[PDB]
């Protein structure tokens, strides 16, 4: 139960760390439970920056798919980043004291206890259907975004269930209301996933571009060259639907059409060597890439309010 940002935490373990990541940084972090998951767990939610009046904010999520475990690694290294370095990088010192960042650690915790405890290849939730003994909805095929037209399965026996209704998963409602509840500071949606090595924007529940596609291609252009400055790691960038494959009800497409104009997935390591069992070995080197991506956004944002 012993945290390590070099090895992947199991719930217990990263629960504690939220806690004491927080006591530790009064001044820059504070902790909130936005709802609980279908068995209970307490769905965290860290608010990094300096307090003060009226701040604008970026979002971002790791932990939405169970078996991606690389995403739950991320949002903790980008904490301690923050902490590390808030007065002595400039950029980091900027950010924090210009913005708030939402990070919620992991957002299907009873799917992430589920790939540590009985099946490591888990995807969905863990709620139950009705007529059925097939557990679990796929989390983002869940959002309000032509949900369930297209990449979406309506059988509950499916990876890529899409609910009984948008917003069923108790998770999906909770992170739903609160970017609801905060539109105004939101400016940025960032959700990180893995693998393929990809930054996806909108819209993947559909072909059609969003209005300002020119813009988050050059963006997600400049993000993927310099995460590549690192160690060379070769993204690839652009619309969901057409990059990645169609799917229907991904927070992505529904936060951005929320009006939250910086909509991004990003689809860590790597390619498909390892796939989902990216060891523990790459840990720092991926997060430490991706940094210098979401750094990379998050200027930019700044910049563009
Ligand atoms: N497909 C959407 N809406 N956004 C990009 C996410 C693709 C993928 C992540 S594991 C998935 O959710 O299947
Ligand atoms: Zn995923």
């Amino acid at each position: 139960t012993g945290h390590s940002y070099e090895k992947y935490n199991n719930w217990e373990t990263i629960e504690a760390w939220t806690k004491q990541v927080t006591s530790e940084n009064p001044d820059l972090i504070s902790r909130t439970a936005i709802g609980t998951t279908f068995l209970g767990n307490n769905i965290y939610l860290l608010k990094v920056g300096k307090p003060g009046p009226n701040k604008p904010a970026i979002f971002m999520d790791c932990g939405f798919h169970a078996r991606e475990w690389i995403s739950h690694a991320f949002c903790q290294w980008f904490v301690r980043e923050a902490v590390l370095t808030y007065g002595y990088e400039s950029h980091m010192t900027e950010f924090l004291n210009k913005l708030d960042f939402y990070v919620l650690p992991v957002l299907n915790i009873d799917g992430y206890i589920y790939t540590w405890t009985k099946n490591r290849m888990w995807r969905k939730t863990r709620s139950t259907n009705a007529g059925t003994t097939c557990i679990g909805t796929d989390p983002n095929r869940n959002f309000d975004a032509g949900w369930c037209t297209t990449g979406a399965s309506t059988d509950p026996c499916d990876e890529t269930y899409c609910g009984s209704a948008a917003e069923s998963e108790k998770e999906t409602k909770a992170l739903a209301d609160f970017i609801r509840n905060n539109l105004s500071s939101i400016k940025a949606y960032l959700t990180i996933h893995s693998y393929s090595q990809m930054i996806l924007y909108p819209y993947s529940y559909d072909y059609k571009l969003p209005e300002n596609n020119a813009e988050l291609n050059n963006l997600a252009k400049a993000a993927v060259k310099e995460l590549a400055t690192l160690y060379g790691t070769k993204y690839t960038y652009g619309p969901g639907a057409t990059t990645i494959y169609p799917a229907a009800g991904g927070s992505d497409d529904w936060a951005y059409d929320q009006g939250i104009k910086y909509s991004f997935t990003f689809e860590l390591r790597d390619k498909g060597r390892y796939g989902f069992i990216l060891p523990e070995s790459q840990i720092q080197a991926t997060c430490e890439e991706t940094m210098l991506a979401i750094k990379y956004v998050t200027n930019y944002v700044l910049g563009h309010l």
